[PDB]
């Protein structure tokens, strides 16, 4: 019945999504409760990017100074505070549009949706994955500083990311709603660059189920394998080595279609030395590896929200 | 600064969402105003799939016999009517959800984004466009009939779509808000099928110019062709073949990049005469016919809503 990349329905979140201008610098942030969350480099200036000092910069702010906009409504700031590399500035207007959050830190090869928003306005919604290097390859332009990346789980929201930067090469860095950076990575114009990246195993194994689940089965083979085997040659052809907490994850795939998982990495295995021999698997010549298992257990069977 | 595939953010259109239940068959709506729409085969019951007649259907209702279900809440029914093809109830309770909206139809090769929706909830977004065979390539389940693509402009929304069944085949046929089928088909389980389908020729130019756009222009040559050779090798390749206007509307995105459409027709040519040489663009290894100009433009420039 088809397999397509869909992110969660953003709803709840871009009630809660603000403006705030400071100085000379604008981007979006989130308004929880009675206390909003920005970036931290907004107090930064031009001038201070060659080597800022951020102590100095929030003792010296003011509650005037700092603007705060809602759609076309500003509020009014009593209070501001720092908490690691995140700003919290209290605000005394409390958001109605406030759902029930947690506060989550993701793992690589974790899937979340992100809510791309400009001048405090969203703008699109899509699916994107952590990748083992601690990047996102997302889209964003300038002044997209802020969005925020959001799981859902029946009621409760899972905020996991947040836009903070554009590296070089033209990934993506953030840091989660307690203000702790994902990977080796800093607020500054620096010799900053992310490491080698590898391609994850256990989303392109819940892809090729997901295949074979909706009906392609001509790469199936009859063999059997060990699994130093498979962890050998994941790690020849840039794959992270498998475990067993992830041959175990697979179970309820496994039997929901019947097929072992050993076959699936022999499968695998020679699909990588001989190709895909021009036939192609859901539309894609190439292997996907922003698929979860939980994901395409979801797809396959319509868990709403 | 990337390129991926976003859809419209799914916060005012979800507001809107209702359930109906009639008989022993149950799916989702859309309440506008004080006037439900739900596809019309819900009176239909598992006798009435080999010959339905609705004019019979309609005289024997009542307004007791239907269920309509907005989340836990149910409302009240004073009246029906049907157009076309699409039930319309008239319920006594106005939608205060109801945003400004516009019915249109769309032609094939326009993209919208549709809100999956499972027994009145809703479950995810993402992007589809409309074959020329007038199909799409969706992700739908059982029970899911009755989710509606939707176009969002600034402040008006557009809605394009409304899933009805499921082919054989694997694709889908809906029809529009009025009630008039996309193509040759019919709400009966009988002989139903789509004719061939051809990939479509102004995506795949407005994709390759946002490619040159994001920076890889490895593919580009210093040829230039006629328009009368472009249309005989689409047509030969099995592609839509190119009007003035196709090349027209390809102004805005040629003048920025400074490069002439003819270019891009030669360098399209010797793409499909001779493969992609194993590299890929922007992580596919195989043209893409989903990106309308607009869309590239939007994502491109950063047009918020």
């Amino acid at each position: 019945s088809g397999f397509r990349k869909m992110a969660f329905p953003s709803g709840k979140v871009e009630g809660c999504m603000v403006q705030v201008t400071c100085g000379t610098t604008t981007l979006n942030g989130l308004w929880l409760d009675d206390v909003v969350y920005c970036p931290r480099h907004v107090i930064c200036t031009s001038e201070d990017m060659l080597n800022p000092n951020y102590e100095d910069l929030l003792i010296r702010k003011s509650n005037h100074n700092f603007l705060v906009q809602a759609g076309n409504v500003q509020l009014r700031v009593i209070g501001h505070s720092m908490q690691n590399c995140v700003l919290k500035l209290k605000v005394d207007t409390a958001n109605p549009k406030t759902p029930k959050y947690k506060f989550v830190r993701i793992q690589p090869g974790q899937t979340f949706s992100v809510l791309a928003c400009y001048n405090g306005s969203p703008s699109g919604v899509y699916q994107c994955a952590m990748r083992p290097n601690f990047t996102i390859k997302g889209s964003f332009l300038n002044g997209s500083a802020g969005s925020v990346g959001f799981n859902i789980d029946y009621d409760c929201v899972s905020f996991c990311y947040m836009h903070h930067m554009e590296l070089p090469t033209g990934v993506h860095a953030g840091t989660d709603l307690e203000g702790n950076f994902y990977g080796p990575f800093v607020d500054r114009q620096t010799a900053q660059a992310a490491g080698t990246d590898t391609t994850i195993t256990v989303n392109v194994l819940a892809w090729l189920y997901a295949a074979v689940i909706n009906g392609d089965r001509w790469f199936l083979n009859r063999f059997t394998t060990t699994l130093n085997d498979f962890n050998l040659v994941a790690m020849k052809y840039n794959y992270e080595p498998l475990t067993q907490d992830h041959v175990d994850i697979l179970g309820p795939l496994s039997a929901q279609t019947g097929i072992a998982v050993l076959d699936m990495c022999a499968s695998l295995k020679e699909l990588l030395q001989n190709g895909m021999n021009g036939r192609t698997i859901l539309g894609s010549a190439l292997l996907e590896d922003e698929f979860t298992p939980f994901d395409v257990v979801r797809q396959c069977s319509g868990v709403t929200f």
